[PDB]
């Protein structure tokens, strides 16, 4: 059955979660939080302690604003990656990692779009396969690596698997997406959940992996929130098949993503991730 997750749009301490639980009136399967490269696992210890007492299982985005895929190829950050991975060796428990995400969008220092043009496919994946290769060299095989693309490429250079690393260094892939409806100045416009997933998961589903949706939610602006999110995971469980997990961003934000935006998104939400 599809897994429900969230971040909780703070650090998942074991308030935040019970928090959440009562909210979306169900237990979370997932629960979803995003670290830097200066962190150690030391820090993440007691929110992992958190996660596994409830029974939940820890997805970290693992965000490198402080080495790039160039710093990352060249082993400059191994230090610091050897270290997470002895460290989570000895937790033991199932993690799932997300590292380098997003990489076909342009706002990530380590994207393939980023502006500078230092981030390319060939260091992107020498990146990725070598933190891999040194979670391995450590016993990690605990971990599970999750590959991911943004619902649009966006940027030069961005494509869904220009950057892919390969089914022997990849555990799931997974898609990120959101319906901002007309909020942004740009001009933003309301798009369904087919309309912003359904192009990325052609491209994965053509992958022998699970897809998770890593991150999704929706605005309330230029349209209804509440059939959105109800419309959403009948989606995700009608026509997307390899959809193995769907893990909301609650939190506001750019704009109020929660699912508590208003009561009748939260009523939607509760109705939609089903009993299980
Ligand atoms: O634009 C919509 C979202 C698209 N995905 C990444 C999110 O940013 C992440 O948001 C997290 C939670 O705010 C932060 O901890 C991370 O540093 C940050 O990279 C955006 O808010």
């Amino acid at each position: 059955g599809l897994k429900i997750g969230a971040w909780v749009g703070t650090q998942p301490s074991e308030s935040a979660i019970k928090s959440f639980q009562e909210l979306q009136g169900r237990k979370l399967d997932i629960v979803h939080q995003f670290i830097n490269w200066s962190t150690d696992f030391s820090w993440v210890r007691p929110y992992a302690d958190a996660v596994y007492n409830n029974g939940s299982i820890l997805m970290i985005t693992w965000e490198p604003w402080e080495y790039n895929t160039v710093d990352i190829k060249n082993g400059k950050a191994d230090a610091y990656i050897t270290r997470m991975a002895q460290d989570m060796k000895a937790y033991g428990k199932e993690i799932w990692l997300r590292p380098l995400h997003e990489a076909n969008g342009d706002w990530y220092p380590w994207a393939i779009g980023y502006s500078s043009r230092v981030n390319t496919n060939e260091t992107y994946i020498a990146a990725f396969r070598h933190i891999v290769d040194i979670f391995r060299a450590n016993g990690a095989t605990n971990v599970k690596w999750v590959f991911n693309v943004n619902c649009d490429n966006v940027g030069n250079g961005t494509s869904y698997l220009g950057h892919y690393p390969g089914d022997n260094y990849v555990d799931y892939t997974s898609i990120d997406g959101y319906n901002w409806g007309t909020t942004q100045s740009w001009g933003s416009q309301w798009q369904s959940f087919d309309q912003v997933f359904s192009r990325a998961y052609q491209a994965l589903a053509s992958i022998n992996k699970p897809i998770i949706i890593a991150e999704f939610a929706s605005a309330e602006i230029g349209g209804n929130k509440a059939r959105w999110i109800t419309e959403a995971y009948n989606s995700i469980r009608t026509s997307y098949n390899k959809v193995i997990a769907a893990v909301w961003f609650h939190e506001n934000k750019e704009t109020d993503w929660r699912i508590n935006s208003s009561p009748e998104a939260l009523a939607a939400y509760r109705e939609a991730i089903g009993a299980l």
